């Protein structure tokens, strides 16, 4: 169990949902020092901003992948303090704007592999991640990139990343999490760009229901835009499942090592 002491702030690293979070660094047992982030909460409204903040608490405490974010410790207390581990590399969304043109799309290709097997993963604990965007995924190193925490579980509100049914119904499964996982590919493949910032919120149903599309990305192989495309099929039972992207972008990508001289 971790506490307080060992934890020392030195700077405002931003403000997430939920309140500040602060870059520090905590002191191992063994006398370690281990760059940190310090989820906290707010002002916090009532009972239910706090208990959406233990909800991802708890369900950090017991996940446990190379592609999530690395939950170093929790100090339940007060105020609650949630302890990851840093990545200096900050934001995929900046990352990719800043370096177009030194990344290898052998490289775009890994990103989405290691977001998927995260993905698959989250799909095998029953957790569903409601925010699987570029602005929310960590750049851990150059080869190496880790999914959210925020979102995980089981307003505003990504409809332009969202399923016509995870909008229409409210209803969040996990074949509407391949659906906002593809739109994450393309992001990926398309350097940043945000997903129909043509469209106003409330037109976006209205364009997939006339069966309208997010472009191939210039980038992106061909294989990869049609498994995109099966991900975005408006029948949910029809889109593969995340054990399947990870086999076929598993393909795309020692491909993608092979059509490298
Ligand atoms: C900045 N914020 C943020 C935005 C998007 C995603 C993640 C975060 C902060 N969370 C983490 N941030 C990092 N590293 C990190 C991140 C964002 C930047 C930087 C580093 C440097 C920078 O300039 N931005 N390492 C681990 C986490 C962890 F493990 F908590 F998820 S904020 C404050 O919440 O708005």
């Amino acid at each position: 169990g971790i506490a307080r002491e060992d934890v020392v702030l030195n700077r405002i690293l931003g403000e997430g949902f939920f309140g500040e979070v602060y870059e520090g660094v905590y002191t191992n047992h063994k006398g370690e020092k281990i760059n940190v982030a310090v989820k906290t909460c707010k002002k916090d409204c009532t009972l239910d901003n706090k208990e959406k903040f233990m909800s991802e608490a708890v369900i950090m405490k017991n996940l446990d992948h190379p592609h999530i974010v690395k939950l170093i410790g929790i100090i339940e207390e007060e105020p609650t303090w949630i302890i990851m581990e840093l990545y200096p590399y900050g934001e995929l969304g900046h990352y990719l704007e800043r370096n177009k043109n030194s990344l290898k799309v052998l490289t775009l290709v890994l990103y989405s592999l290691q977001i998927c097997k995260a993905m698959a993963y989250l799909e095998s604990i029953n957790c569903v991640h409601r925010d699987i965007a570029v602005r929310n995924i960590l750049v851990a190193s150059p080869e190496c990139v880790k999914l959210g925490d925020f979102g995980l579980s089981r307003t505003r509100l990504p409809i332009k990343w969202m399923s016509p049914e995870s909008i229409n119904f409210r209803r969040f499964t996990t074949a509407s999490d391949v659906w906002m996982f593809a739109v994450c590919m393309w992001e990926i493949l398309s350097f940043g760009k945000q997903p129909f910032f043509w469209l106003e919120n409330k037109d976006v149903i209205g364009v997939l229901e006339k069966g309208d599309r997010l472009p191939k990305p210039d980038l992106c192989p061909p294989v990869l835009y049609t498994l995109m495309t099966r991900c975005w099929d408006y029948d949910p039972s029809d889109r593969p499942r995340f054990t399947e992207l990870v086999c076929s972008l598993s393909d795309v990508y020692q491909m993608e090592k092979d059509i490298a001289m």
